[PDB]
């Protein structure tokens, strides 16, 4: 046998960091879950019980904590880059670092009108994430995303004119519910190293903000021909609003809500135009993915 | 043997309902998970295979759906009452109905400044719930609650002067993080029936709003002596702001965040006054409950 | 206001312990999640910021770990008792200790026929649990249970002759699937203290074994008239097989599996006697509880 | 813009099927969760609101159910192939079908010694899975796996001689606990179509059985130099026992259990050779992956 591929490291490192403006007295907190996996000349640790090549997962956990103390942890794209550059610059036999960051929401609380200086609320389970791959002599590839953004519109969603054969039972509809959890990824042009990443830093928040803003607006205003048609509109708006983005990716569940025929009981009318009460369906669910780049 | 207690019914009924103002064109959606358990003279179904006494769980699922079409599903306290009264008035041998409702958030989206007429976002996993027990010849007891409200303050939390013996290793602190998920219950005075419930309807939202408002403010403004001291302050503020509430209950995890000594590495300083990076601890967690009523 | 009820302590303490027979070289591992909540004269910690009355949750976490080192952690009923007695005997102002233990399965692996001396497998997510309430001057109440025991029979389950009214749509069936997760609790006679608990120790495993054995057999052999009828049979068999048990409790979901009419497509026959393919329904689910004691 | 990649279909289709030997009266049940995603000339559904190209996700749900009635659902590798071939042979514009199956355990119950003819138990949350990609004019690629297989050995695991620098705090150990959840994938040689898949059918169970048997034995008998060294041994044993397997993949968390220094309290000794009580750590966790093919 032989080692064809190998990576190893530390998953699920929970990390908190506070910033104290000792002038204003305003505190900002950040919270993330971090994973770092390394590659390189580490095959012997697998084939020959040679641990001499292993930076211990424990130590990678140390490094995450250390790097966070020594550097800003915002924006995620930058922290990832700094963390991954460390591993490949520090160790000769380590040739790639793979850094996934999941960011958790701590939104400043508004109390009696006023933004409060050090109290926070998890106002969603929506996440901002990054995948940052730092390969030696290749640069830094960054996939940014927002995920777990759960939305529902009660009308202005259609689905008609799909293929009908002897497998088809679904009725054409000109008015349905559409609900999804948004998973959106945008992939940056290759950067050459930390310097280039640092030169674009303001763009990372900007593009994230844009992605979320477009997602929410297109969803609410579009008279959806299908999930397919609506997600493509979002994607092409994002690509047009930031040229450092090479591709845009959406994975979207169709979280169906079924009409309930209630007419067997007192001729009660609750379908079509009369539909008021709906059965949310835990499963199964439609799943729709698309990758959109420039023509 | 003999049947000492028995209840049965349907759990986890997912329910959606839209309201369309066909004037304005504004739609409001509601989503909940419903459980109804019945009691009465149903022992024979257990001891003698006598199914004649059983309203089928399936049918209870029907009734939930039906009741929702025939009535408003807001406020939860009212829907519960209507649903539970149905069972005990309809069936002679059914003497109590137990109705738990969990309400899901669908907050209207703000698009380009403007409230959108039919698009919604799950802007938290926080729930509003009710437990409504309708017992025949006894009235309607209602426990309302908010839950899953996750908060964190970065300072203005203390814990010193606790008992110290040969089991104690915890250091006194005059500045720590405090994070919790809020579970708050307030118990209404017994109501006599649907009429009395209907006469107070506006109070149910009001009190909920109050509970959440007090919870968030007391948490942010209080220089916490302990979780114990801070939750009692919330409870007594709620009791004072609504006389139809008999008791107030808080269950609160203490979701610890530990300091990370980083001084073994380059004499780096990250404890006490220097603390910037923290290890959120998934487990274990402190748990603190209190029931507070009037003196 | 005033404190009506109060308890506090530590939840979700994960605990592992190995036993090494240094004779045979056979190791036995145990793993549990532990919660201890205390009561007593602790109101002032809530009303007056008086922390002097508080055994710190941290210290309760210490005590769990310590008690486990100093004592056997099997059987759960005994460990609970020892742990809870500690708190009420140690502290004057602590008058009750509430101890929930959840036990995790580590079943010895069979390798090449032979029981292996120190390798284990989680061969189910089924748990053995205890609730042990130690109240000062009142003794020790113990609720033992098994839970998360998930079963399914493909036939020999019936449900006919239930009430039919204008809410009923469910068809009578003389052959259906029955699936559930078993939650079974048996409540011991009050014990006077640790001595009495120690005098019965062998009974705790025995009764657990019995409960599981009866549960599985009655489920498999009974031609079920209903969940109601089948669970009562289990309960009365357990009560008859151990006189130190005062009551037996079952909570059981009915995890429905629906027939799929496939006759719209090539007159394919998949209902009634022809039924081969079924839709497992995540929700909603029937829920059936019973408490059975002696006549 | 333009569509770079696109797939769509139905996720989380829950499926049950019983087999009745009407001779013996022995029933066998099967339960799985199924996902089918299609590709082809479907870009217009995204760019031009052209639904004419879409086989509705609903219909794909039908097809899963239908295919299951018309064919055996065991072994998973075969069902996948049949299901995926259907889509690409049926529709001109559909050029690839992607079929993930997750299999759920229903192990026949042993009652009073005897295998019971129609009663079953979920005796683990361990799954057997397949990923079957059917691409038109390319054949059938199959990734089989077992997952969620959770194991722990109490000794005979070592970790020493890893790199030590100014990031390292972890102590070398010649005796620790090793716990993991096993995720093992083995990738078959490309098959040309359904015929070739059918010609190897007996091998699929065999290889699965082998994978699990090797996994469990190597884990229990190996004096682990590291997770790395132990997983490679498993992989090379599997490759040697089946030549139709091209590569073998392991993803493995290191689910750490920490020693508890209890010496601050009554000089109690619970470290090194004395260690009996351990803190299972929910997070973070070491993660170790390897892909092993033939030299
Ligand atoms: O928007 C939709 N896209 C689809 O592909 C689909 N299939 N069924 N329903 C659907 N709705
Ligand atoms: O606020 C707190 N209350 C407690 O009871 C406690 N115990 N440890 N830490 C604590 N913090
Ligand atoms: O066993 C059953 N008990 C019930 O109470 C019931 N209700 N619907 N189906 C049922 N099956
Ligand atoms: O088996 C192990 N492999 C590793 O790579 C490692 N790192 N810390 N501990 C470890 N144990
Ligand atoms: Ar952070
Ligand atoms: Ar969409
Ligand atoms: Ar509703
Ligand atoms: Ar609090
Ligand atoms: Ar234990
Ligand atoms: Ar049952
Ligand atoms: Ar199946
Ligand atoms: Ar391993
Ligand atoms: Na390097
Ligand atoms: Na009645
Ligand atoms: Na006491
Ligand atoms: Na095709």
């Amino acid at each position: 046998s032989a080692v064809k591929a190998a990576r190893y490291g530390k998953d699920n490192v929970r990390v908190y960091k506070v910033h104290k403006d000792e002038k204003t007295g305003v505190q900002t907190v950040y919270e993330m879950t971090v994973c770092v996996l390394l590659e390189g000349e580490i095959e012997t640790s697998y084939t020959k019980a040679d641990n001499s090549v292993i930076v211990a997962t424990d130590s990678i956990k140390n490094t995450i904590y250390i790097t966070a103390k020594q550097n800003p942890v915002t924006p995620p794209e930058l922290f990832g880059s700094i963390l991954g550059t460390h591993f490949i610059e520090k160790y000769n036999h380590i040739h790639a670092a793979h850094v996934n960051i999941v960011c958790h929401r701590w939104t400043r609380m508004d109390i009696d009108g006023k933004p409060h200086p050090h109290s926070f609320i998890r106002d969603s389970e929506e996440k901002r994430n990054v995948q940052v791959d730092v390969v030696e002599g290749k640069g830094i590839d960054i996939k940014s995303s927002l995920s777990g953004l759960t939305v529902l519109k009660s009308t202005n969603s259609q689905f008609w004119g799909f293929l009908r054969d002897e497998y088809t039972t679904l009725k054409e509809t000109w008015d349905r519910i559409l609900s999804t959890d948004v998973d959106a990824t945008w992939q940056w042009k290759n950067f050459s190293g930390l310097q280039e990443v640092r030169s674009h830093v303001p763009k990372f928040d900007a593009t994230w903000a844009t992605a979320r803003e477009v997602t929410l607006k297109t969803f609410a205003e579009d008279n959806s021909a299908s999930v397919q048609a609506t997600m493509y509109k979002m994607a092409e708006q994002i690509l047009a609003r930031q040229q450092l983005i090479e591709t845009v990716e959406y994975s979207l569940p169709n979280k169906h809500y079924f009409e309930i025929d209630l007419s067997w009981h007192k001729g009660l009318q609750n379908t079509g135009k009369n539909a008021e009460v709906f059965a949310p369906q835990s499963d199964p669910n439609g799943l729709i993915k698309c990758t959109v780049g420039r023509s």
